[PDB]
């Protein structure tokens, strides 16, 4: 059961100018630190981020934000729940910045808003160095959603910052969460004309500007200027990034398929194998990442569900194979990391949620 502490350096803010910040549940007797990053779409012009301040201020602002939150799945400091990491300190970032983590812009005369999520993090991570992160031998960086993109987008930061500050030794890696999509041909189409019909490329492509966004250095040198949008999909950026990253992700993502303008509520041919199509596409851009898992579901984001460790694949739930994947960082009998479902339908695998 987390507690918020809002960000010292006032300059550092949510969209609307309030401070940003995290909560926090510390555990004295770990060297073990969980910064999780959390997810909410987005908006990339004037009209669209107006209309989120409306519907979805909490998202904006913590002007609203409550004083304790409690901690869910991997968050959570129960073995019962978190197999895997629960004697470990707890941070929970909130999303205020609706720019999937990647802005350095202020409010200001030209700005109505306020887009700095990559300075969130980055301001976050200095404050906590003075309250015991000092003293950690691994940071993971985790997120869900628009939080796992910008897991990939940052993961590297937080390694080079810490090395800048002097705490070469405190490993840094990254856990992604159904942050990984395709730009793929889409099941119907629309130009981009508002919030609803521009597609994530064009939208992503309009945001960067918008935010002034920034995507890792590697990455960003090879796409070059004014196509840094390529570097926020997964399969794109992973290969630049040095530090260790782990990936989740659900074969048939629901917010895919919603960019993808298809509705699940009778399906044929055409749709059939568009579906079939996204699933094996997927599996195509895991074959090489070491440490992964993708069960062939139709859901969206999974690590802090508090049911999290009832999904499984190949008989290994998600909780082993993290740990599994720890093991292997300091190939392992019976604890695998790369876990891929093979077959092509939603929920084709029994351990699917309900
Ligand atoms: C201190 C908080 C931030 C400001 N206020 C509303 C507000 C004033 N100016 C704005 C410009 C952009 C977006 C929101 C606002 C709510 C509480
Ligand atoms: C809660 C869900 C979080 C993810 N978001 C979509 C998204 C975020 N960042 C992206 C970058 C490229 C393409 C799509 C996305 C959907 C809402
Ligand atoms: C506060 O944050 C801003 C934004 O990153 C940074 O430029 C500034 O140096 C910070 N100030 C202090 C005292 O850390």
């Amino acid at each position: 059961d987390l507690r918020l502490h809002l960000l010292l350096n006032t300059s550092v803010t949510c969209n609307d100018g309030s401070p940003a910040g995290y909560y926090l549940k510390e555990s004295r007797g770990s060297r073990r630190w969980l910064l999780f990053l959390e997810g909410g779409w987005y908006c990339f012009n004037r009209e669209n981020c107006d209309s989120r301040y409306d519907t979805m201020r909490r998202l904006m602002s913590s002007r609203d934000w409550p004083r304790t939150r409690t901690g869910t799945g991997i968050l959570s400091s129960q073995p019962e729940e978190n197999p895997y990491w629960w004697n470990a300190n707890m941070v929970f970032i909130p999303y205020c910045s609706s720019d999937v983590w990647s802005g350095a812009s202020s409010k200001s005369e030209k700005n109505e808003y306020a887009f700095m999520g990559a300075l969130i993090i980055q301001e976050v991570v200095r404050e906590l160095l003075g309250r015991g992160l000092s003293g950690a031998k691994v940071l993971l960086l985790a997120g869900s959603s628009a939080g796992g993109t910008g897991v990939l987008l940052n993961v590297d930061r937080v390694a080079e910052q810490l090395e800048k500050l002097g705490y070469p030794a405190i490993q840094v890696r990254g856990l992604a969460d159904s942050g990984w999509f395709l730009d793929n041909k889409q099941y119907r189409h629309t130009d981009c004309v508002d919030t609803i019909t521009c597609a994530p490329t064009e939208a992503i492509r309009r945001g960067i500007r918008y935010w002034n966004g920034v995507v890792p250095e590697r990455c960003r040198r090879q796409f070059q200027e004014g196509e840094e949008w390529n570097c926020f999909f997964g399969y794109k950026v992973y290969p630049t990034l040095r530090s260790p990253v782990f990936v989740v992700q659900w074969l048939f993502d629901e917010a895919q398929l919603t960019v993808d303008n298809v509705h699940l509520t009778p399906v044929q041919e055409g749709l059939r194998l568009y579906i079939q199509n996204l699933g094996r596409e997927l599996r195509h851009t895991l074959k090489d990442v070491p440490a992964s898992f993708a069960p062939a579901c139709l859901s969206h984001e999974i690590i802090i569900r508090s049911h999290w460790t009832d999904v499984q694949v190949k008989g290994t739930s998600l909780p082993r194979a993290l740990h599994c994947w720890d093991r292997s960082l300091h190939p392992l009998k019976g604890c695998p990391v790369h876990l891929v479902d093979s077959c092509p339908w939603p929920h084709c695998n029994p351990s699917c949620p309900t």
